[PDB]
């Protein structure tokens, strides 16, 4: 598994314009397109994003495109950031994912409240800090995902996806 992989489980994938969880016009694999209530705002924005008249709805191709930018700007995001970067240097190549999926999800911004899971995660101090994130808007709206993301922090390992 890689983080692809993992986000693709997470986000699914759609050809069309959707709503969040959060009911924000979407497409893709995750990629938000705008928090504006019109679908004319959206479809605008995705036009924007592709480059063409899409009318709403893209191939898997535009789809992967806008993926694979998504991951490297989240990851260019984490490196950026100072908080962020010091945490992702001290983990491991799967918690490394984790920390990745849920920079995607809420940006870095985002992310960057969680101070004291974050603090906690540095110290390596892994149940502690899945007992310190369970404690979130995050993962009262989203909890399935949130305790996918949780467990691979918790345990290092791929568990939480095989199932998936």
């Amino acid at each position: 598994m890689n983080i692809f992989e993992m986000l693709r489980i997470d986000e699914g994938l759609r050809l069309k314009i959707y709503k969040d969880t959060e009911g924000y016009y979407t497409i893709g694999i995750g990629h938000l397109l705008t928090k504006s209530p019109s679908l004319n705002a959206a479809k605008s924005e995705l036009d924007k994003a592709i480059g063409r008249n899409c009318n709403g709805v893209i191939t898997k191709d535009e789809a992967e495109k806008l993926f694979n930018q998504d991951v490297d700007a989240a990851v260019r995001g984490i490196l950026r950031n100072a908080k962020l970067k010091h945490v992702y240097d001290s983990l491991d190549a799967v918690r490394r994912c984790a920390l990745i999926n849920m920079v995607f999800q809420m940006g870095e911004t985002g992310v960057a409240g969680f101070t004291n899971s974050l603090r906690m995660l540095q110290q390596k101090r892994w149940d502690e800090a899945a007992v310190n994130l369970a404690k979130s808007r995050w993962y009262n709206q989203t909890p399935n995902r949130a305790k996918r993301v949780i467990t691979t922090f918790r345990t290092g390992t791929w568990d939480a996806y095989k199932n998936l």
